[PDB]
């Protein structure tokens, strides 16, 4: 969870965010982290929740 | 100047900063404006300097 907060910002920082990429997080917390609908241009983002 | 400001912050916000872009400002002040190269890692940017 702690590393999620930072990976969410480096994934923006490098400038490579294409829709060709597929991402997945192992943690069960996703609504506690900033998710904005239009920052991403349609990348396949998936995860779990309890 | 100001128009350049919000357009650059918007394009950085949603994320057009890969090598599949080549951006140009006719604005004469890009060194007196808030610009840092460490963000600049994917896209190519050039401009004017009177």
């Amino acid at each position: 969870h702690e590393t999620a907060a930072e990976i969410l910002k480096q994934i923006l920082f490098m400038g490579m965010m294409t829709e060709y990429y597929h991402y997945f997080f192992t943690t069960l917390d996703l609504f506690a982290l900033d998710l904005e609908l239009y920052r991403y241009s349609g990348v396949n983002m998936t995860g779990f929740r309890l």
